[PDB]
């Protein structure tokens, strides 16, 4: 019955149906993208219209197409022909991978290469990369995929241990011709295998770990209604799922007392960016545009229980289309269940005599994808206490290189001949608010420090201030730690108690943002990573901070687009775009398979409930 | 057996025959700091030799004495007067505080304020603050407390919904007088109560929450010998506990295959300060030291299980001396128990086949404290991936004042007329490391941007510099959370495998540090405060960043004073101290108790391993 529903096969098979009839689905044709839209802004909104948006390629060559159909009407609403040399190629395509190994193996000057080096054909494995746009200008219009190489010495051998360094090829994946075989040096191939189930490396496994057994003897607290509709002490929302974005939380909105408060409309990881700052011609192209580029949604893995994920858990199962319009299910590919958090808040009150302790929870919403080398975890937190928090999960295999013989800035060493190139992993979470309905606004906030003298005679006063964001030309901020700045979001016409503004605090990280140049491509490209905060006023097409087609795209595209409109965002229908990320400098301990590491962000309640939100919580 | 076993019951009555044998502990004389000293550096050095430190009060007015005694050879060690006015008075004792209510109401002048304001004396309760060091020359030499006054309208009411602003009292509390009264002008008292456990204000309790087990059906994977001596997952150390600084960790060590590899030799809180920020006369005084003026271990609650630790939980019950000598228990004052962390390590490879997931867990050491309104949690972590972490947590009720009709620059609004202070609270942890052994070196890394041309022709290139801390008078040193600053702590003559120097990387939280004018008391009191990080030289009585006797001391002691003598670090026996802390702005959502908010920092491997150090766990 929800408009937010998840999609279901029966969708997805009638989307193919109407898409054939249509003339628009033969047998050159692709789909490289398939998704529900999201309802209009519309408050009366009451006709039931599920809309599919479809990316269609083309393997003969012909130009893309960019198509929208009603699965309710059995219509196609619209279909445009896709200039790609002038707004971006369509996303890579699963199958597409396949075919770089397979060309370069019957290329000459690849098998040149490989001959000089001693190597097995057969046992290199090609990593296909987004290419980017650099310098080549027979690259625009065409679908480009980059490959680097890397040994297999048997079919279970981690080929990441190997590296074929010096060597680099390009490669037009639809009209299947190697454009370039660049050959740089011969670097040795590191030798040492990186087997991380093999018992001569693990040694002898742990007897030590117990058990450690987490249940739910009556069941858990929250409700799932209607297929993806969560109720959890208090909150309410939907979980949506999307191939490109993954997961999305759609509706976050707080029970207080007898209201439904909104809170969120809509919250995703709307664009993922992995930069390498390694100067190496094979490698200074390499950027991966994880979520716009290969879509993460569509690698999410099947969750085993127990390991996984552990305790009472209640999975979803969301369907998604193949490549032909079948729809395919990821079973169990998302995670819902409550975990204990602690204490919540505790007083031993002396004069009282009263003796006080709560214990706080969270709602856990998480999915897990892997794309190549890399796997990460992205987790989604709901607090007892009103707090929202993100967090992702870095995990997987380092991409490799050799480690030159005179050391490197660039590169730090994992094992003998063997390195990993310094990159980031930087993350743009695209926050449509609903502070307690759609008028919001933002406010930067600093800590303010005072002067020793009158009105402040012993030094000790400090204050803060707020500065109100009321254009998006302003609307672009940085970080500063050392300030304590943070950002709140609070909806001018809606007052608590005490007659103020009810607000959420954005509380970020504060690493590092993207280091390249100004100058250079991937800055143009990933633009929204070079700065902390951006605001937009709201708009149906305004979907991702890179564009909608990213991959192979010049620069420019997304943010800096949206924000040169200049629009009032003060008491409006606004999106809060936070970037966040991790700077990797690899260490050993990152070898042969990488201990997780996190980054995320939080928003808590400011002045949005008149008391704490969490006085009616049982001893239990 | 082992010199780090707690304090035992029958060594405290030992130091109090010693005392009271050598004619130290007559009637007149109160004990107001007990604790026994960690053995000297020397591998062995006297095979048992248990040392006491104690701080002798005179409630005569004789001047206190510090004294050492060998339990083991019934011997006073020395003995020293000391000059308060010059070096600072001894810690507040638990019997000062309740002479100062009882004081002020039988004084004409505070009589005469309550009258003014239509207070019955009974009903109000006085908190007694340290005094800190400001204007009133007649307090060189006293023991001073200072009283804000709060209404408890019946015996179980919260007074802390009830502030008394525009007025203060200051107390001496040996001789007994009650020195200055000063009111400076009438407030109304907040009516509205914040009884947290009334169902009038917390409305009909929920009843959605189900149960969360967790259960550890073999028992935990920890083992504990002689008391307090810690193995679990490959970590080894020894949980102290003193009634200064709380939980110790000593000697953290990690067992890679045949070594045992020292880690940190001593870890602790050694000093917290809480300043406010308010420039009312009322407050502007007020700055907690917790750990050195209160004491903070001697405040330890006793853990509730399933309250306070759930799971299964081994507790530890510590000894202190009450202020004649005697023993006293703090009954399940520690929890130790291991918690399931998430995913450690994920990686679902393509080209081998191989779907391999392990989980996380890490050993959790615990108490809480209750220093008047406010409650704190610390929290120590070991990760089975070498990572150590602390986090503090701050609850309980936040110190109230009257919302000034006109408003306030310096205080929040809670409720109609009730106010919040703004404040800080700031922790200073000193880690006595020992990578790999005692020669250590602290290097500061930063994140290097590089600009695009010759050798970076794509501008996609960045790196990273570290600078080597080679003297006390270098290393002195602030956050930078925008260059990604971290600090390397290594040991120059133990190598890994790469033949790089092992390391442990600290990383910080990056929040504000002290606030306040750097020529005001605070500034000058809590100097460790103002800087994020101080590397000194090892030495044995160089123990606390503020020196030992903080109550009513000027600056003179602690870290300033130690880092003038410029010794070599590079190399050398060295202890990092490293400041951190939470700015806090309240929120309505404080109120009427505070949920817990967090801080803290973490040191993680930096090529002390050879590998990841968790390649041999099991799947289970
Ligand atoms: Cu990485
Ligand atoms: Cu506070
Ligand atoms: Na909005
Ligand atoms: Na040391």
């Amino acid at each position: 019955a929800s408009p937010f529903r998840l999609a279901s096969a029966g969708e997805i098979s009638e989307v193919q149906g109407i898409l054939r009839t249509a003339g628009l689905l033969g047998p050159e044709k692709r789909i490289a993208y398939l998704g529900v839209l999201d309802p209009a802004r519309g408050a009366g909104s009451e006709a039931e219209d599920r809309r599919f948006r479809v990316f269609i390629h083309d393997v003969s060559g012909a130009r893309p197409q960019e198509v929208t159909v009603s699965v309710t009407n059995g219509t196609v609403i619209s279909a445009v022909e896709l200039d790609t040399a002038a707004t971006g190629e369509l996303p890579v395509l699963e199958e597409e991978f396949e075919v770089v190994e397979q060309l370069l193996a019957t290329d000459e000057r690849w098998l040149k290469a490989l001959a000089a080096r001693n190597l097995d054909v057969s046992k290199v494995r090609v990593a296909p990369l987004s290419a980017g746009v650099f310098e080549y200008a027979e690259e625009r219009g065409r679908r480009i995929l980059r490959g680097l190489a890397f040994v297999q010495d048997f079919p279970e051998d981690s080929a990441w241990a190997h590296p074929v360094d010096g060597l680099v090829a390009y490669v037009d994946v639809v009209s299947k011709e190697v454009t370039r075989v660049i050959d740089t040096g011969v670097f040795p191939v590191p030798a040492e295998h990186g087997n991380y189930t093999d018992p001569e490396l693990t040694g002898p496994l742990r007897t030590t770990q117990k058990p450690i057994s987490i249940t739910q003897p009556e069941g858990p607290s929250f409700t799932v209604t209607g297929g993806n509709h969560i109720e959890w002490e208090k909150w309410s929302l939907d979980v949506g799922f999307d191939v490109r974005e993954g997961v999305v939380l759609h509706n976050i909105a707080f029970r207080d007392g007898d209201r439904l408060r909104p809170i969120i409309n809509r919250a995703s990881i709307a664009e993922m960016v992995v930069p390498y700052g390694d100067p190496s011609p094979i490698r200074s192209w390499q950027n991966y545009f994880d979520t716009g580029e290969y879509l993460v949604g569509q690698y999410a893995n099947s969750l085993e229980l127990g390991c996984d994920c552990l305790g009472d858990i209640t999975y979803l199962s969301p369907v998604i289309s193949d490549a032909f319009g079948n729809p395919r299910e990821i079973r169990n590919g998302i995670c819902m269940h409550e975990e204990d958090w602690g204490i919540l808040a505790k007083h031993s009150d002396l004069w009282s005599g009263i003796n006080y302790t709560r214990r706080n929870r969270r709602m856990v919403i998480s999915f897990f994808t892997t794309i190549g080398n890399y796997d990460y975890g992205f987790y989604w937190y709901l607090y007892l206490d009103g707090t929202i928090e993100f967090e992702a999960k870095a995990t997987g295999v380092v991409f490799t290189s050799a480690f030159p013989e005179g050391g490197s800035d660039n590169i730090s060493q994992l094992a003998p001949g063997l390195g990993a190139p310094f990159h980031q992993h930087i993350f743009s979470a695209r926050l449509d608010m609903a502070i307690d309905g759609f008028t919001n606004r933002v406010e930067e906030e600093d800590v303010v420090r005072q002067t020793m003298g009158p009105g402040n005679e012993r030094g000790n006063a400090f204050s803060r201030k707020r500065t109100v964001l009321t254009r998006e030309s302003e609307a672009v901020r940085e970080a500063d730690a050392r300030t304590g700045r943070t950002w709140i979001i609070s909806n001018p016409e809606s007052k608590n108690r005490l007659n103020e503004p009810v607000g959420y605090k954005l509380h970020a990280h504060n690493q590092p943002t993207l280091l390249a140049d100004p100058g250079s491509s991937i800055a143009r490209r990933a633009a929204f990573a070079t700065k902390d905060l951006w605001v937009t006023r709201y708009a149906d097409d305004e979907r991702y901070p890179t564009g909608d087609f990213v991959n192979q795209h010049s620069g420019g595209a997304g943010l800096p687009s949206y924000i040169a409109q200049d629009r009032d965002i003060d008491g409006q229908d606004i999106v809060v775009w936070h970037t966040f990320g991790l700077t990797h400098f690899p260490r050993v301990e990152d070898w042969p398979i990488m201990p997780v590491d996190t980054v995320g962000f939080k928003l808590r309640p400011e002045g949005f409930f008149d008391r704490s939100p969490v006085l009616d919580v049982p001893a239990n």
